[PDB]
């Protein structure tokens, strides 16, 4: 049993971590783009 | 993707000006004729 834990028992003290850094990520590129798509907007209307 | 733009995606941050360019031709040649077709007038309102 030991065993079967050390084979599946997820060490999540550690997968929260990486939790957090995809959550993390989600946000990030997110935000990211609401920047991102302003600029085609930006390039016309100036050049307009 | 990003080569389909590189072929199409016209930099018309440049073409802007080429734009300018050539309504500002359209404006000055024309007002050049509205001098030029001036000239037979007066030639022919002088010698007469």
């Amino acid at each position: 049993t030991n065993a079967r834990s050390r084979i599946k028992d997820t060490d999540f003290a550690a997968e929260t971590a990486a939790l957090s850094k995809n959550q993390v990520l989600q946000q990030a590129g997110t935000a990211i783009l609401a920047q991102a798509n302003q600029l085609p907007q930006a390039v016309l209307s100036l050049l307009r």
